[PDB]
């Protein structure tokens, strides 16, 4: 996160760490045994980390949960990032409390000009690089979907949209990949790709979740 701010400990208690020998994407969790990510974010062998604050301390909040199972969006392009989604299933439940729990699927799209919260571990500069040891916050509100086409012209799909700011200066940034976008206390969004972080006219782009509930909810039944 460039431009953001200091969270808190456990202060965005659905934040995940994607964790294969180190930190290399966020998540959310969304109930006790289902992490959503972004499909980019796929490798095997994977550590779910909740709890976390600091992702090089232990701290006492954690827990560390293997996953059993992947599922990538049948649809996702690697190439145009469309669909860039995908879901984690944990070998055993979480124990959720106050700095651990799940943020709620979306039952609606939120509109342009809704203020949201990005959160991640990535870089915090747009030019050069520092990796933040714990949770960095943004408030970020999503941008219209014209605004968003002309940002990117002939490269958002349906289930993208944009977030932050044309001025730039304020963005996710790598190694936030993955990690959540909440609007009204809902998972709207999931860090999916953008131009470099913070550029002016280059607001970081988001998958769409509210468009992948029923995909969402209809393979933690079956899996
Ligand atoms: N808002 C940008 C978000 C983003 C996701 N993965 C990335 C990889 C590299 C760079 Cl420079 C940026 C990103
Ligand atoms: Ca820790």
């Amino acid at each position: 996160i460039v431009g953001g701010y200091t969270c808190g400990a456990n202060t965005v208690p659905y934040q995940v760490s994607l964790n294969s020998g180190y930190h290399f994407c966020g998540g959310s969790l969304i109930n006790s045994q289902w992490v959503v990510s972004a499909a980019h974010c796929y490798k095997s062998g994977i550590q779910v980390r909740l709890g976390e604050d600091n992702i090089n301390v232990v701290e006492g909040n954690e827990q560390f949960i293997s996953a059993s199972k992947s599922i990538v969006h049948p649809s996702y392009n690697s190439n145009t990032l469309n669909n860039d989604i995908m879901l984690i299933k944990l070998k055993s439940a979480a124990s959720l409390n106050s700095r651990v729990a799940s943020i709620s699927l979306p039952t609606s799209c939120a509109s342009a000009g809704t203020q949201c919260l990005i959160s991640g571990w990535g870089n915090t500069k747009s030019s050069g690089t520092s990796y933040p040891d714990v949770l960095k916050c943004l408030k970020a509100p999503i941008l219209s979907d014209s605004s968003c086409k002309s940002a990117y012209p002939g490269q958002i799909t349906s289930n993208m949209f944009c977030a932050g700011y044309l001025e730039g200066g304020k963005d996710s940034c790598q190694g936030d990949s993955g990690g959540p976008v909440v609007c009204s206390g809902k998972l709207q969004g999931i860090v999916s790709w953008g131009s470099g972080c913070a550029q002016k006219n280059k607001p970081g782009v988001y998958t769409k979740v509210c468009n992948y509930v029923s995909w969402i909810k209809q393979t933690i039944a079956s899996n």
